[PDB]
């Protein structure tokens, strides 16, 4: 029906076995829900019992772990409480994942935090033509917003004991329902739920933070580029852009891109071998709605 | 004949290794050494090829990464680009790891990142009444400097194929010769190479980090605690500190207890099954000789 719906009673065992937090001290949920959603759906729709729900689950789990260890890491209660934290949390990913005893996994969420490295340090060391870039653009959103979610659903895919052909199919699946949701965030952080260009909260231009939609539209006005990067001095300056911005196409192409994504997304579910597990299908039809979503979204 | 010469060709190696660095960019060994060594001797000096000897050099690389790692992270370059050099560091230590096709190794390295967080969070997180306590300050010590030799220990041996009982003994090697390092060191900071008091370095008492010879001085000198709380706002309290410490029985105190655990150290040593390798007596009597040698260095 809902591709969360049908997969509510396997989140809510994750949000009780978060319960492990209970240590004594003497003296937003979106976000989880759909990367969690999609590992789970993913899950049941390879098809192969409940000690493999329990380990797939368990994926799912350390997916949320090294991405929460991944929000304190960006931030840098304290910067190197932050870093510990972080630090404790990856830990304990590590600890988890050798319990699943397999290898494979294990290298597969490695390479994943390797990625998220290399995005953050390609958004920290990028030259002012690499920053403009819309090649770069795409490959650091890669690396610092879709290498978990692929490699996730790869690793749900290896522990299920699936071809090496559909393993690149789940992977496939998660880079680019990745990327096209981080297309969509760009775009709403511009016209936020009203639909409407500059009623967005507009963080990212705020903070010198320049996305696809501006980079499109620095395609068709150059006179942006040098805006942009005053963008600080003046506030001003976003006015200016977005006004820039509304002249260009943008927003559209922006958008006409996450579709193509979402689009390769359904793609690879349609790619899975057959199956006459009713069961299966459902879940299969939950992934490819989840791309239509992911579009449609205006939070 | 020295506990190092005797490993110096399998150092050498990871040295070279060490090449890996030879990435284009268009446009103090005695550390490394010390943790290299322990690992490599404690290797040779269980009886299980050179299959092995590479998947047993390879904890030596991870440790050695890991360490790194927790450098970095500790002086939190610029920060953040501190951090990220950091998990790059701890990402590729967990690659690697998945690479010796071995769970339980995966977890006790795991384990030894999280003793390394806990400690590091004592440091940061004590109470006063912590920061002056023996107890205290040998259990962070513990997990702060001794527990990544250690676990590194057991996992030579749990990759050698050793008893669980065996392996247990790895690690009290790695845990008491570990202790009684950090002991000395303490120990050197105030009386250098010139076993004199003050001559030392001092950057401990300097930056209000207090030590096993203060903390057993404050047991005799009840005046010393607010003094050394006040160690920075200037510096004739460092001064002071020092003539209490001379008074007491704190640097001695600290060396005594440093030999009890270069002891036990030993004992494990000679706790180990018998064997008539000549090669492995040879090293095992290099775990030996190195507790010997951790006790009588001057730098």
């Amino acid at each position: 029906l809902d591709p969360f719906s049908l997969v509510a009673d396997e989140l809510s065992l994750l949000s009780n076995k978060l319960r492990e937090m209970v240590l004594a001290e003497v003296p937003g949920v979106q976000g989880k829900q759909f990367r969690s959603t999609i590992l789970l759906l993913m899950a049941t729709a390879l098809d192969v019992t409940s000690e493999l729900r329990v380990r797939q689950r368990g994926i799912a789990e350390i997916t949320e772990m090294i991405h929460v260890a991944s929000l304190l890491h960006d931030d840098v209660m304290g910067n190197k409480m932050s870093v510990l934290a972080g630090d404790f949390l990856l830990s304990r990913a590590c600890g988890a994942l050798a319990a699943l005893k397999n290898t494979e996994v294990v290298a597969l969420l490695a390479t994943a935090v390797e990625h998220l490295v290399t995005g953050e340090t390609m958004e920290i060391t990028s030259s002012t033509e690499q920053r403009y870039s819309m090649d770069y653009y795409m490959q650091k959103t890669y690396y610092k917003t879709a290498s978990l979610i692929s490699n996730s659903c790869k690793a749900v895919a290896v522990l299920t004991g699936q071809t090496a052909e559909v393993a690149v199919l789940a992977f496939e699946y998660g880079r680019n329902l990745g990327l096209a949701f981080q297309l969509i965030d760009d775009i709403l952080d511009f016209t936020g739920t009203s639909a409407s260009l500059g009623k967005g909260s507009l963080s990212d231009i705020r903070h010198g933070v320049i996305t696809a939609p501006i980079l499109f539209a620095m395609e068709e006005f150059p006179q942006l580029r040098e805006v942009v990067d005053q963008v600080e001095k003046d506030p001003r300056n976003v006015d200016i852009a977005l006004e820039y911005l509304g002249k260009s196409k943008g927003i559209q192409r922006a958008r006409e891109l996450a579709m193509e994504h979402a689009n390769l997304a359904a793609a690879a579910i349609g790619s899975l071998p057959e199956t006459d597990n009713e069961d299966v299908k459902r879940s299969r039809r939950a992934l490819i709605d989840l791309t239509h979503r992911v579009i449609t979204r205006n939070k």
